[PDB]
């Protein structure tokens, strides 16, 4: 009596049929965006949910004919669109499926549309675990093998379910099975979306990497950095890559010739394009270009030497260290006026020990040391008018004549002044004579001398004026021939 | 008449729900393996995924009992389990739910429960988008407002759908309630398990890091790295990390004291369980440890001297380079036995140029160099028994007596030679001299001499010993005085 039971189970069927031609193409879509967007395995699954589209689409239509076939005559209602269910309880329409036990070429053609459709997914879906279940359920689902009936005797699968059945019932179970297509659909598109989604989440698609804050230190000093998992994939594809390197596996191998001098960027980014909004991930690199060693300590090992009583000018420089962070000292040492450079005038004693403290950049001090052997002043040599040795002329030139003291190839300009000698001439005692000049006693102890005559000019006592005045302890002797 | 078609629809619905219960299981273990592996995202779906569980599982287990009283009275068969779907043409077993126009406690009851599955479904499920399409189906499909029959007229949704269909029917309208039910349920387990793959996924979690190999380089140098994707996810959850540091966001913050010297390792890994395997993920950091600056360069600038005819040990060093590294070159110069250690003895000319090349530990040259005054070795001091200025004696010991030269505070090991001289005494011509020793010709011209009487010693001529041989210009004179 009741073909309403029907009727509504086929309207609920059908409402489901047109909710999920929306719903599954709004899921593809999804699919689709991230294909085009991400890539790598979306695209893999995009590929995939597009062989299933098609076979589903292939399938649900082919069913639509066969259930047109079965209400054929039957006028659907004007302003409702429903069908006379009550009318609707024999499957003459549908007779054509069937000759006498088997089927005629449309029946065989309905079995190989069903078998296509099985076929066809397993095809497009793999072999793969995540799709194991949807293909063992279409399988189950849309098994058209023989059916037993009561008496357990083989009727084929379309004359069991349709042979002479109502038509509304046939309707509702052609729907049932659209229902079923549009589901596995549905399954496919959300299942191959997070096969592809977990694929890319993989640690497996990762290196561990240190990226240290510096890459030398001193000992004893901070070693700062990270670690961190970088992507190492090659369905990594960024949308685009600004740096001095191009993409591989979704890292940057990176290379530039180093700039000038000091600390130095490189600045880039990625960028991906991900719903509908682009993700810019910026860099900022840092590197530091340091001069080259350019200055050698060249010395002369004899050369360590200071003289007492002079300014000794010293130079300081302290490689790996700014000329401003340099710090010398010793007793007798102060500045000379330029960066580095100071004089040095020693205390007593027989060594001078310069000490030299510099300030790294990050703070640390370093420290080194200079022992200079102190030397007195070398022994002036005694002078008559500016000359050494054996000095010749007249009588008169010795009379009115300078005595003085040289000092012969010494670096330092210092004042050397004579302030005492002894005068000798043969048969007449030493004269011991105050300054630099010849006494009213010399010319006396002279009257006595000619031509031949040799005066001698010792013990001379010259004072120097350097870094203070000093009597210093020798002086050569000179002497003058009279001719 | 065909009660056999509602009895088949009921068969394949209820071949569904027993497929979907182990389908649905598999789906919600693999979604609680990747919660408890990879943790995040994945367990946020997880906890949306059970409360959908337990919403389903309440709603389908209840629908249950309404089919259980459909189908009351009629015995199921002892073998084949099927009921006798000729014998149930009456729902007198749901009478209860019905009283008149209205219904009963019962059926009052029916209606809260399936509003309480659709009000649990958007409960559990949150607002997002993902969940969107799946709650809107839940609300049409269990959309129970009064239906309006053919008159028009509005009528119960259970009266409309239950009251007075065969027993058969209606078990199998509730057998595709519960298909609806178990389809909602995979598709939640599969749209939560693709929400959360797709938000581990985002490029968002990421940092771009420049990883140069070194971070101090020389002009022209190429400097050399890559710039990598670096995981900065709070959801990033390492199953384990061996290292100097602790997971913050995925990453470690690592710190350390700087070994003594060297190249020197940062090891260590980080290990995802994955899947049921292990992903270890090792990592073998580096940097160097180099030796803080500890040479300055401390010299006396007036000092800067070669003396020709000796050996002149210079000292060679250059900062930054390898002592094995450093390679000096000079006319005069030759190894002295020492790294570093060179001897210097000057050629003709006013100075002496020490280049220095060093050879940097990436194969750079870097030169410098240093000019040395070249001099000549200072006058000697002319002695009579190895005693400078005026030597005293009897006239005995002058006779006998050795002339000779010395070098006062000469930091060099000579060897010093008279080989000639002047003598003088008053009243007679000078005596020319070969040899260091007074002549035959001296002690005649000394027989006039007594007490008081001074000779001098001048013009001596000295031959020099050290890197050669060497004719010395200039000696200073010396004089003897007969006490």
């Amino acid at each position: 009596l009741y073909f309403q039971s029907f009727g509504l189970m086929n309207e609920k069927f059908e409402a489901a049929n047109t909710s999920s031609v929306t719903t599954n193409e709004s899921l593809l879509t999804s699919l689709d965006q991230k294909a085009a967007e991400a890539k790598g395995e979306f695209a893999k699954a995009a590929e995939t949910a597009h062989k299933v589209q098609a076979a589903s689409k292939e399938f649900y239509d082919y069913i639509g004919t066969l259930k047109t076939q079965a209400v054929k005559g039957f006028e659907v209602d004007k302003e409702t669109g429903k069908m006379p269910y009550e009318a609707m309880d024999r499957g003459d329409n549908i007779d054509d499926w069937f000759t006498g036990d088997g089927y005629t070429k449309k029946g065989n053609e309905i079995i190989a549309k069903i078998e296509k459709y099985k076929s066809d997914i397993k095809a497009a879906l793999g072999t793969d675990k995540k799709y194991a279940g949807i293909i063992s359920e279409v399988e189950k689902k849309f098994d058209v093998s023989d059916v037993k009936n009561k008496e357990g005797i083989k009727e084929k699968y379309l004359a069991y379910h349709f042979k002479g059945f109502p038509a509304i019932a046939s309707a509702a179970k052609l729907s049932a099975w659209q229902n079923d297509v549009k589901k596995t659909e549905a399954d496919v598109y959300n299942s191959a979306l997070g096969k592809a989604a977990v694929a890319a989440a993989s640690y497996s698609n990762y290196q561990a990497i240190v990226v240290l804050d510096k890459n030398a230190y001193f000992q004893g000093e901070k070693v700062t950095g990270k670690v961190v998992l970088g992507r190492y994939d090659e369905n990594t594809k960024p949308t685009s890559f600004q740096g001095p390197g191009q993409i591989v596996n979704g890292q940057a191998v990176i290379s530039l010739t180093a700039g000038g001098v000091g600390e130095q960027d490189i600045n880039g980014q990625f960028t991906f394009l991900e719903d509908g909004k682009n993700i810019p991930l910026k860099f900022s690199g840092k590197y530091v270009v340091v001069p080259r060693p350019n200055s050698a300590t060249i010395s002369a090992d004899k050369m360590n030497v200071v003289y007492r009583g002079v300014v000794n000018p010293i130079s300081v420089s302290f490689a790996g260290v700014d000329a401003n962070k340099i710090v010398a000292s010793a007793p007798g040492l102060s500045s000379a006026g330029k960066p580095g450079k100071y004089n040095m005038s020693p205390g007593q004693g027989t060594e001078a020990t310069i000490s030299v403290t510099g300030t790294l950049p990050n703070g640390d001090k370093v420290t080194d040391k200079k022992t200079f052997r102190i030397k007195g002043i070398p022994g002036p040599t005694g002078t008559i008018r500016g000359e050494m040795g054996v000095v010749k002329g007249p009588k008169s030139n010795l009379e009115i004549a300078t005595i003085g003291a040289k000092l012969l190839d010494f670096d330092f300009e210092v004042g050397l002044d004579v302030v005492g000698f002894n005068m000798k001439i043969a048969g007449q005692p030493t004269v011991v004579v105050t300054g630099n000049k010849m006494n009213a006693q010399c010319k006396s102890v002279l009257a006595r001398a000619g031509k031949g005559d040799q005066v001698t000019i010792s013990e001379i006592k010259t004072k120097l004026v350097g870094a203070g005045s000093y009597l210093l302890p020798r002086t050569a002797p000179v002497i003058y021939e009279i001719q």
